[PDB]
């Protein structure tokens, strides 16, 4: 029969096992692949449905089903270019066109489908859905074989656009197999450039009560940011970049060896939501891990903002976790673990 | 100036910052070497020599200074063979014998030194101090250049009197260097062979309040067993070991990939202190990361044996760290951490 995994509660959702194993996505993998050049994409846009999710089907009154009802070869057909023998491909036909500015580019880069269900006598019912439809902002391709790489540059308003066009026939689609019932959220997507060192971000969204047709769209504008911030890449927020700098300098030469530190901070508009920080040292004993992580969580609430999650992952130079610091936020917060030897 | 890293608490020391910089231990590197063929023994070493030190200089009351008194070449020097030209060599003479019966073994393999202080007038001074002394049970060594490897076998009696011989040598030349005065901890060590999968572990320590005798010695029985048992290394407890098979059954199949599950059981005598389990799986999503750590924080706290610390790092197949989960013990204590992105 069916379990969940995990206990009922306001931050997560539980989840399902089948038969003794969890019940996998139907389009597994195909993730992996839509975004073989810059994985934080994949990454970013699960991490961005989750939490559209949350916003609409409550982890406290659903459980979280892995998409079931779009399996990896549908998605794949869809995410094609059309043509007489993929008429279901959601890109342009290929008009043969080398020149970047006057070929059809591939708009529609990953689609994925997270299913929200309620018990129903024992049995889970299908009680709504979200889709997220990631859209290239730069399309990269080959002229020739194994050759050189070249791109197409698509407008925001293109690929707003398209990503509309994109959505109406998704939800189309998806209402002839979950009914026209089931509220869906369809959330929109912008792909990181391949160069990237953040994934990409949601742009907005729309919630399908009933039927085919698109309603409104809702504009959201959750963005994350590398740390440190560079003259190119800067945060919405100076004082919370010259914050991570203080940070950073009060680690990095905390051993004769120095201390690599980077990581993300998640912004709602303007408005820092949290940081993300990975540290990367050589370690030569448990002692100078202990010591270490102690004066991270010290410079950690001295100089980081404060009011906001920060986890920081401590990892070895092999890239082993040695140890982190976090706090969920709010104040006198930080925990931390070592992960010594016995 | 001296800071301190780290708040004062009952579980770890504090330890000092110098300058801006961390003060390392004056032999920082010679563990990695002495501990290449397998360096667990320099991490069970270095964690056993701290949970000692914290039994006789409290966390609440010394300050941990990385070892200043010893430095690397004099290590070196007393870990090498005793010459005319090495005449502090704590080891044997080369007596150029091949057989492994008749050479003269190194018993002993490695040193380190930990210094516990107290503040006084603004200025640390040294209140403590706690030397480890690693022995072998096998001696590994070559016939020929670049050739085989042998070994020589230490009967246990004969590690434990050579153990004593070195005890008392580093006890009279460490009290030249630090006075009469301060307690002085030697703890005894037994090296893991090359090929073992857990480091090895300490087996007595004396406490010199004063002067160069060596007084009694107490025995110790905390040992670390791999996880899962095997027929030819059981853990003490049967139970345990079933406990874990379980809870490995129990996580294993989660997905339809197979799921890599092992650990470390630490036991004083027969009676069982903690865990450390490491799970490794490939993870294709954050989602699949989210369940498969609420099921293995439900499956230890069913099946895993109750009342004890428990940590489990769950990595990706890659080796990085997605999430752990976590019990200091008593009950209902499982603590979940993920590693998500943005
Ligand atoms: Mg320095
Ligand atoms: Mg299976």
């Amino acid at each position: 029969g069916y379990q969940t995994t995990g206990e009922n509660n306001s931050s997560d959702y539980q989840g399902i096992i089948e038969d003794g194993e969890y019940k996998t996505s139907k389009s597994r993998g195909v993730g992996i692949s839509q975004n073989s050049d810059n994985l934080l994409n994949l990454k970013s846009f699960e991490a961005g449905l989750t939490t559209i999710s949350k916003d609409h089907f409550s982890t406290k009154s659903y459980i979280f089903q892995e998409g079931q009802y779009l399996n990896k070869a549908t998605i794949q057909d869809w995410l094609g270019r059309k043509s007489s023998s993929n008429p279901e491909g959601l890109n342009p036909s290929d008009n043969g066109k080398k020149e970047a500015n006057k070929r059809n580019p591939i708009y529609v880069q990953q689609i994925e489908e997270q299913d929200y269900m309620k018990q129903n006598n024992g049995k889970l019912e299908l009680a709504g859905m979200t889709i997220g439809i990631g859209m290239n902002q730069k399309d990269y391709y080959q002229k020739e074989q194994y050759g050189a790489t070249y791109s197409t540059t698509i407008s925001k308003e293109k690929r707003i656009e398209e990503g509309k066009i994109a959505a109406k026939k998704v939800l189309a689609r998806v209402r002839q197999k979950v009914g026209n019932n089931v509220p869906i959220v369809i959330a929109m997507f912008a792909q990181a450039p391949n160069d990237s060192l953040v994934g990409g971000y949601f742009y907005s969204y729309t919630v399908s009560k009933s039927g085919t047709d698109i309603g409104s769209w809702t504009e959201t504008n959750i963005k994350s940011y590398v740390l440190p911030a560079t003259e190119d890449n800067k945060l919405p927020n100076d004082n919370d970049s010259t914050s991570f700098d203080n940070f950073q300098k009060e680690v990095k030469n905390f051993f004769p060896n120095i201390s690599n530190v980077t990581g993300q901070g998640q912004y709602k508009d303007k408005t820092l939501q949290g940081l993300h920080i990975t540290i990367t040292t050589q370690f030569y004993s448990e002692t100078e891990i202990t010591s270490f992580t102690q004066y991270v969580a010290q410079a950690a609430k001295s100089y980081l903002p404060s009011g906001i999650p920060v986890d920081i992952k401590i990892n070895g130079s092999d890239g082993e976790t040695q140890s982190f610091v976090s706090t969920t936020g709010g104040n006198g917060g930080y925990y931390t673990h070592v992960f010594g030897s016995y």
